[PDB]
């Protein structure tokens, strides 16, 4: 077939994908999956500003597009690639935004 361009890769690269590609950053506090991608709420924390994202939404702050919602895992489209990012942090929530030695 030439009138239908599929090109589904060649092999399951994600089978060996134990290392989160894309970018890895943020804190994906957690999603609230909605049927699946048919809705999907993504409560992501960006230096701890939680937003409601989802499939075909992008992560707060950076254009990491949530092409697939999972609890705190997201197959996201960033940098022309959509890979498996479980953006997770606690260093974002544990900060006032003032880089120093003695904030407290």
């Amino acid at each position: 077939g030439s009138h239908m361009l599929e090109m589904a890769g060649a092999l399951d690269a994600s089978q060996m994908s134990n290392l989160p590609p894309s970018t890895l950053n943020l804190s994906l506090t957690g999603v609230m999956a909605g049927d699946d991608d048919s809705r999907s709420i993504a409560i992501i924390s960006k230096d701890n500003e939680q937003f409601s994202r989802g499939v075909n939404e992008e992560v707060p702050g950076y254009n990491a597009k949530i092409v697939s919602i999972r609890p705190d895992r997201v197959v996201l489209q960033y940098q022309g690639r959509y890979e498996v990012l479980g953006l997770y942090s606690q260093e974002d929530s544990g900060s006032d935004g003032v880089p120093g030695a003695q904030v407290r």
